[PDB]
């Protein structure tokens, strides 16, 4: 068992190779695929690629019956090129990353503050993603594509009605506001980001900003969605504290975010290092950060995600 | 989910590698207790963050948790040690080449120009990269020679060295099987061909710098052929059977010896031979086909089970 553990990255590269080339786009709507044919129409080597099937089988992607191949239940995302997975598949094994991890071990014994990532590339992740097209649209893409999963859940769970001004600070391509907005109507609605360029769409006010140095005034409600596990504790603070300064006796802040519990994978916890050297808290972290901030916690919820449980906390300042 | 963490699995690769190559894991012989404070003020590691690699090494059965403390697993001991086959396996695993190599997998499936995609991504085939990168060279060798040396007393075991004169390992990288073989069984002749730009030195071992693809030397009684095929097409895997065939006379025998593709074993290794070669691991009955299409007869087969994969020992003789 130990050597194919130590050859996990060998199933990682399969689903790249069977999804990244969009074979897998094949396979919609769970039909069984003959080989022979769908070789005979992309040009696929029909021997190789029948090698790479029985392997998928054997990880659970494919399901083999009457001489054919369909995608599992589960795997039914891998045919559309536009789900969370198939961005998700492109980025873990890309070169950038792969270069990142080569450089984790080293990174153990640095003080300098540099993600292994930075030590690979030069720069840190964000930085780097302004001057690299393929890594940022695939980075955004992914992080519009897992918004729009949880904006249901959130709008069920929480009474955006009550507020008036909206800022969703680092909310990216804006899908998280840009879907409550068609929900919830009348409102204001701002979404800060790092902009070279200002995102449009029909009543969003797009600003270029930096939640390191300050997060504007005047608003009611504050959402930080799934950012804090891109930073230090250090950092962290400064962003919640750059809230609180904001922040008035009638403002809410919704931090929303992965959350670490003990019985799910620290995979993610690692690639924060790898990535930012940054971590997946729990909601008793989160809680020690927001307090030291002068943040106080008025509501806790859990919000059930296929992939990862997510933390809902409402934060008030002191 | 199941999906996400499977899609992720590259991730338990990557944390092996950084516990192994940067030598901590050496810090955990002989099963003891590790306080990862202690391990830190010694070495300079990240308390913290180191803490959290072992939490997830916990989690993935390399190391056990008991009182803040952590011991490599019973069956992880081998990464204790630097010399083990498992450190010169992660080392390469997830190595740059090996990383590039499997990003062009997904192009050589539409390619019919007989490249790998290692050869797509690095320009040239594997062996003869290897030739200008003493990195991969040296580590590929290393793990060769580890698996040579543990599968050496079960191959004496199950066949009768004595009987032969003269002895030629063909592709047989550092000589180790030979070198091992050669403790045991004395007064015998000892050769081993492979690609060598300097011809490596050991008592009683003739090395011998050939190609197996042009032709491998008559006058042995007994010639070796371990872990070579994988490497090759059905194609070259016939021509080099062809050349032991020209090489040998009625007296000669010829040891094919290969980890073996059961179905009850991962599929990842046959994917990793079309990779790095557009080779395969190959079943008894494809070993046998070969071999028969290549003019040599099945005198005689067994099973060797090795921890990690069984491997098919084929005794071969001419028609
Ligand atoms: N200093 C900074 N100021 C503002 N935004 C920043 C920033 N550093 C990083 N970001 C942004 O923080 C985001 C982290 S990813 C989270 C995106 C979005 N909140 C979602 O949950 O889907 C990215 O969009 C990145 O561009
Ligand atoms: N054309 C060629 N002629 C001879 N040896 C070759 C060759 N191409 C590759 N090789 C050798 O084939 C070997 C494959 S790895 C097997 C090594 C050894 N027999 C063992 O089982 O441990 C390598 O040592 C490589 O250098
Ligand atoms: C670098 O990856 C991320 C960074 C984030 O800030 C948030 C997420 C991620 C992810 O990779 C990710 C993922 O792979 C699957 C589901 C969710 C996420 C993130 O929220
Ligand atoms: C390129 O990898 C190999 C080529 C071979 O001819 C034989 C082996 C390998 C391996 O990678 C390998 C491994 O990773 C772990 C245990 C055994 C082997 C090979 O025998
Ligand atoms: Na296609
Ligand atoms: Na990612
Ligand atoms: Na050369
Ligand atoms: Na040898």
């Amino acid at each position: 068992m130990l050597t194919e553990l130590i050859a996990s990255n060998r199933r990682s590269a399969a689903i790249h190779a069977f999804v990244d080339t969009g074979l897998s786009t094949h396979f919609k709507d769970g039909i069984y695929v003959d080989i022979s044919e769908l070789s005979r129409k992309s040009g696929v080597n029909y021997a190789r690629f029948s090698r790479l099937c029985d392997f998928l089988v054997e990880m659970g992607v494919l399901v083999s019956n009457d001489n054919k191949f369909r995608l599992s239940d589960e795997c039914h995302v891998f045919a559309n090129p536009e789900s969370f997975e198939s961005f998700m598949i492109k980025l873990e094994i890309c070169s950038h990353y792969s270069n990142a991890w080569l450089m984790y071990g080293k990174s153990l014994f640095e003080d300098d503050g540099k993600s292994a990532f930075e030590m690979a590339h030069g720069r840190p992740f964000f930085e780097y993603l302004d001057g690299n097209k393929f890594l940022k649209s695939n980075f955004d893409a992914l992080m519009t594509r897992v918004s729009n999963l949880i904006v249901e859940k959130l709008l069920g769970i929480y009474d955006f009605n009550q507020h008036n001004r909206i800022l969703d600070v680092g909310g990216g391509e804006g899908e998280l506001l840009v879907r409550i907005s068609e929900k919830v109507k009348g409102k204001h609605y701002a979404v800060l980001d790092r902009y070279s360029e200002l995102p449009v769409s029909d009543n969003i006010d797009f600003i270029n900003g930096n939640f390191l140095n300050s997060i504007p005034s005047g608003y009611d409600l504050y959402i930080l969605k799934n950012v804090l596990n891109n930073w230090s504790d250090s950092d962290s603070i400064l962003i919640l504290e750059n809230f609180r300064k904001a922040m008035d006796k009638n403002s809410s802040l919704l931090l929303i975010n992965m959350v670490k519990e003990p019985e799910f994978s620290r995979s993610f916890d690692i690639l924060m290092d790898v990535l930012f050297l940054g971590k997946e808290r729990s909601f008793t972290e989160f809680e020690y950060l927001a307090n030291q901030a002068g943040l106080v916690v008025q509501e806790t919820k859990v919000i059930d995600q296929s992939y990862s449980p997510y933390s809902f906390i409402k934060l008030q300042i002191k």
